[PDB]
Parts: C-alpha cells; structure tokens; sequence
C-alpha cells in the first residue's frame, strides 16, 4: 500500500513550536500577508518536440517576474522523488517535502508550467483565504452537485502548511501509483465522474472524486474560487486579450484581465496535444507577450504586436528617469516592503 | 553617431534624494549586504541547436535556487531593446535601463546563460568591494600589463548604480553598434590585444582595451578579482568535481568548489562553438548535478551520480522533520532572516 511517508499528527504543534524558536523565519511577512512559495517544475529530460523546452522557458520567466513584483519565491522541481508518482502525481511528494522542509511556509501555490501570469499587477485576496486550507478555480455546483471533472483545477492552487494538508495529501494520492493502480482508477473516475473520457487517474479528477464523496470531512476548508481566474482556460481567453487591451486594465484578473492564461492540453512538451500545434503555439505567444507586455512598460517598451518577438519604444529616452510615471505603480510595488 | 540615451550627469545625487524619499527600498537590506538584482538573458527565438533551450532552462533554474538561497532579485530579458546592440552587446542598453529604473539597486549582478552556481553556499564578500565600482575576475597584470583579451570575464560580474557606472556604460558602448563598426573595431582589438582571435569587436575584448588604456580614469574603481571563480573556466574544472566532492565541501569558491561554472566557446543555443557540442553538453549536464546535489540534500536527496538524472535519498522519512537540521544550514540561512 502506497504512502507518502510516515504517518505525523501533531504538524500543527510542531509548526507552532518551530516559528516560536526561529522568529527570524515569520510565516506572515507582512500584517495581512502570508509567506508564499510558489512550485512549479517539469521533467528533467528534453522535450520530445524540441521547441517544449523554448516554451517551457519562456513559461519560467513569467513566473519570475510576477514572483519578484509580488515578493513570492519560487522553486522548479526538475527530479522525480517518488518512482511511482509520475507525471501530474509527481507534485504530491513534491508539495508535502516542500511543507515539511520549510515550516515559516504557511501557503504553497502550485502552478503548472503550462499556466501563465497574464494580470502582472492583480495580488490574490489573502485574508478571503484566511479561514480556508485549499484554494482551487472551480465552481461547488460542479464539484458537489453535477461531480463533473473539469469542476475545479489542479494546475494552480493554494494549499496552507497545516496538518488538515497533510491528511488532504494522503486522501488524494491512492489513485497515484502508476499502474494498474492509476488504470483501474480510471475506470472508477470515468465510471462516477460526469463528462470524464477514459483515461488513467489524474490528480484533478480524483481531487473531484473525494471532495464530491468526503464532502463533510474536507468541503468546510477548501475554497472554490469563480471570482477570478487563479486558473483561465486558453480556450476562451486567448482570441479575448485585443478586447482587454482595447476595453478594460490590469488588476482584474477576472474576464475582463484574467491572473492566470493555463493552456490545458496543448502539451508543448510532448509529442502531441489535443489542439493543433500551430494554434498552441501561437496561443502561448499572445499569452506570453500580453504579460511581458505590462513588464516591459515599466521600462518604455512594448512588443510591435501580440504575436511579435521584437519590441519598440513606448516614450523617448529623457535625462530625468525619475519623473517618469509606473503607470500601475510596478517598478516599487507595495508587495516589496 | 550611437549613444545608449541622453547625457545624464548628476545620477548619484538623484539617487540619493530618491532613497531618501524611498525609505522602504533601501539599497542596503542589512548591515553590509547591499540590494542585489541578478541580470541574464537570451535570445526571444529558440535556439538554433534545438536541445539548446533545455540547458537554458537548466541554467535558470540554477539561478533561480542561489538566489532563493542568497536572497537576491532576478531579472531574466528576453528582448533586443536596441536593434544596433544585438548579440553579446545587448546587455549594456539593459544594463543601464535597469540601473536607472531601479534606484534601490546598489549593484547589479549580470551573468550569462551558459554560466551556472556550482557552489550554493559561497556569499560574495560584499565589504570587499565597499569601495569599487565595478567588479570582474581577472588579474592586474594580464590586463593592463599584457593587454590579454581574457585577462578578464564580463560573464559575471558586479556594477555599482552609480554616475561612474553610466560613465562606464557610455565608454564601453562605442564598439557594439553591429556592422563596419563592430567589424572594424574588431580588427582593432585584434591588433591591439594580445592572443586575440579575429572576429567582430565584443564586449570583453572592448572592456580590456578601455581599461588598459584608460587605467587613470577607471582602473581605480575596478576590483580585479581572482581569490574565487566569480568566472571560473569549465574547461579547468569540470574534470575535477569528483575530486571536490571527496575532498572538499561548499563554501570555498576557489578552486576547491568553484562558485560559478562557465561553458565559454561552447555556444549550447547558438553554433559554431570552440569545442564539441556532445563534450560541451554532457559537462553542462555534470555541472548542473553539481550544484543540484546541493539543493537536493537540504530535502533528503541526491542525484545517483553527476551523469544521471535519477535521484536517490540521502535518510529515511521520519515523522520528526524539523531536529535534523541541513548539513550547511542553507533551509533557513541568515540570508533571509
Ligand atoms: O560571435 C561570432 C563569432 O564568434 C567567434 O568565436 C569566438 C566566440 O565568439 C567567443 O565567445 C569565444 O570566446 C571564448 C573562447 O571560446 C574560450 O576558448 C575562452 O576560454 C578561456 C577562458 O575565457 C579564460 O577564462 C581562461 O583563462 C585562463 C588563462 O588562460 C590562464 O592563463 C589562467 O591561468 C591562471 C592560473 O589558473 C592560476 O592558477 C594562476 O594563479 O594565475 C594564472 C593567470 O595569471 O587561468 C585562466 C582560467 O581561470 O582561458 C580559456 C582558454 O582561452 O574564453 C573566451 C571568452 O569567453 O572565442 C571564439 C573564438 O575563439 C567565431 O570565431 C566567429 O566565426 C564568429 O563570427
Ligand atoms: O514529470 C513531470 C510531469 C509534470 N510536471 C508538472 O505537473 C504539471 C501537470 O502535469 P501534466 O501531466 O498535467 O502536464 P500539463 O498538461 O499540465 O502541461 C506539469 O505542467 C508540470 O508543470 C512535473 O513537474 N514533472
Ligand atoms: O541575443 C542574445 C545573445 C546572447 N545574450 C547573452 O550574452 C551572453 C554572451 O555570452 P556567450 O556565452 O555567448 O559568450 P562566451 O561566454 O561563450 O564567450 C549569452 O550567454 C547570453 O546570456 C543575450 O542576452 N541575447
Ligand atoms: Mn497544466
Ligand atoms: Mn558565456
């Protein structure tokens, strides 16, 4: 029977008795702001389509500079610590070392390397977070009611550093093991899950399948979030950012400037994807230059075109660089006090 | 006739009555450690060599967890800001809009793409250079005396926000602008600097010319250092890293345990380097492990070897994760506190 690692239940204790010791180390850098690390990774080989990799780069450079506006730390995991937990179940062993190595952590935000910071200046509302432990993009009527797979999102969510997580990862990692662990799974997903194709277990699916089941054991902490896009379906977005760009400004993070662009299914990484290719590339240049976009403006630059690598001037070079105006106060952002 | 932008003559003045101003980005973040940013950057289109973006990748990541570590400020460009300064030139326009743009920035740290952290705990000795300027590993002699073309590394090295530094940047500009400029000054630097190559003017070939010329104006200013690989020559020390792990341990920097390995003339994105990709590529991967095995052991893993992918652990899971602290002390380091 698979594990995560041995059984702890008095995380909570230690936590509270290791922040006591190392005051050095607060879990809240600020009054209202907890300390955050933000997790991504991919595999430590190549791209099969050599291009992955380009993506995969650019991908990491938006994590950076939204991370370094926003004062968040990142680390890419690059090694798989768990045989058995390939591919998307490679983040559960991941998240609960990272939880159990750096206590002064008090939220963790996975966040695929297919998802893209798209809204530079919106900052996540953490004190609408501060009586919840799991936070995902999703919809309760989806989850709870109609069981549908595609109910909520696993490829950016909050997860606190508490025992209630540490239980929560060992409730979703029974359909991990790669197998006839994962395939029978499956089945089982298809079979109970609306919508759902026949495929092995993913994360997403069974983390749908026991809250939709366990309701009263783990629904009174998660938090559903609808209200902004912690996750944006490329689908629906992308053809959208000359509409945004024209009608509305950063800081929404909703339909109107959506935080997070996540190209579900585009595997740039891989051979094949369930989109054209052309389409998904295109798609993650518009997506990456609609962020790079608000970066570089803090600088007098903008790229020529959405879909363009080069860029050009916004406003003459002067002798006076600080009177210029950080039109959305990102140069010396409130997040770096 | 090129400049990199209007003539500005009173940066350290403005500065310090916009620190003053600033009290909450101070350039100093304690006592002797000055605020850092860490500049690299590549190419906006993927690289010739379709594997070249995987290496890119790595290196980033490698960045990414020294200076997690060390507590320092990342900025990854992307774009040719100036059409005239392409190639290895690019990094003076960015370099001064940076310098400019962040006033709480007391040195920037440019290093390359192809140069990696092969030792994660060394810190820069920061006091040493309380009163230098500008900051690159090399060596008096071979510099001013012998006008050797690799008597220093612009590869890696610090520069003071300070009017000396734009005064700098203004000197150092006058051999990029691409074509018969940079043609024919590199027929200057190959008549003029000694065991030097014949191929267009670059920026570090131009850096010795400037200063060996020039001593009086800017060599007071200029640190020449070479107690540690602040810029260490991979082709001397990938074949030793075995012997370092036996016999040394992280911090020394030197030639005990290198704190930065550069793949000079191995051009992994783009073509036509110095030595073969295979030997080039399959030492990057050995220096990547090297110092991925340091922040691997904070978490209980190790990679099986320095030419395997694979990781194993270090101890057993335990329910007490917070007795054993790391060997070096880098989860918590005072870096951060
Ligand atoms: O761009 C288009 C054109 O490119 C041309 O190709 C160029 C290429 O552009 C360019 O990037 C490349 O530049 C690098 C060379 O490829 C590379 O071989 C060279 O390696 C240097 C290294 O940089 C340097 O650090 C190292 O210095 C040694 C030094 O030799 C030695 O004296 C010294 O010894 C010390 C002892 O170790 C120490 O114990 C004692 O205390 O002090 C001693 C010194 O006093 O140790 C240092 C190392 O620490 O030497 C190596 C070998 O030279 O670095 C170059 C810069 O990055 O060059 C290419 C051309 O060759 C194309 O040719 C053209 O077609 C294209 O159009
Ligand atoms: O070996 C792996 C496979 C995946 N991931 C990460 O887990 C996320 C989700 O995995 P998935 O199989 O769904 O790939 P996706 O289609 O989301 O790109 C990926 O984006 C990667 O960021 C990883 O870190 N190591
Ligand atoms: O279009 C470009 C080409 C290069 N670089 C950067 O300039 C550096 C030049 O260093 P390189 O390794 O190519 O020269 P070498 O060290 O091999 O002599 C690269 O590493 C990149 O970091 C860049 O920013 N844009
Ligand atoms: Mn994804
Ligand atoms: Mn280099």
């Amino acid at each position: 029977p698979y594990s995560l690692g041995p059984k702890i239940s008095d995380w909570d204790e230690q936590r509270r008795d290791w922040l006591k010791q190392n005051p050095s180390f607060p879990n809240f850098v600020a009054p209202n702001k907890p300390r955050v690390l933000l997790v991504t990774g991919s595999a430590p080989k190549p791209c099969e389509n050599p291009v992955g990799d380009h993506y995969l780069l650019k991908s990491i450079k938006n994590k950076i500079d939204y991370c370094r506006i926003h004062g968040i730390e990142i680390f890419y995991n690059m090694a798989l610590l768990d045989a058995e937990m390939a591919g998307f179940w490679a983040k559960l062993p991941l998240i609960r070392k990272l939880l159990l190595s750096h206590p002064e952590i008090e939220f963790l935000w996975w966040m695929d390397s297919d998802a893209m910071f798209t809204d530079m200046v919106f900052e996540l509302p953490w004190e609408r977070y501060k009586d919840y432990n799991l936070v995902m993009h999703g919809w309760n009527e989806m989850v709870y009611d109609q069981k549908n797979w595609i109910g909520l999102n696993t490829g950016s969510f909050l997860l606190r550093n508490s025992q209630w997580s540490l239980d929560l990862l060992d409730a979703w990692a029974p359909m991990g093991p790669k197998g006839k662990i994962r395939e029978e799974a499956g089945k089982v997903l298809t079979r109970e899950l609306k919508d759902r194709p026949a495929f092995e277990a993913d994360d997403q699916s069974a983390m749908v399948y026991l809250l939709a089941t366990e309701r009263e054991k783990w629904g009174g902490k998660v938090y559903l979030e609808s209200g902004y896009y912690l996750h944006g379906y490329w689908g629906i977005l992308v053809d959208r950012y000359e509409e945004m760009i024209e009608n509305h400004k950063p800081g929404f993070g909703d339909h109107r400037w959506p935080l997070v662009t996540h190209f579900v299914g585009c595997k740039p990484c891989g051979k094949f994807g369930d989109y054209p290719v052309e389409r998904c590339l295109r798609q993650m240049d518009r997506a990456f230059n609609f962020g790079d976009n608000q970066i570089l403006q803090m600088y007098g630059f903008t790229h020529k075109s959405l879909g363009s690598r080069r860029v050009k001037p916004t406003r003459n070079q002067t002798d006076r660089p600080l009177d210029a105006k950080d039109e959305f106060g990102l140069l010396h952002p409130p997040f770096k006090a």
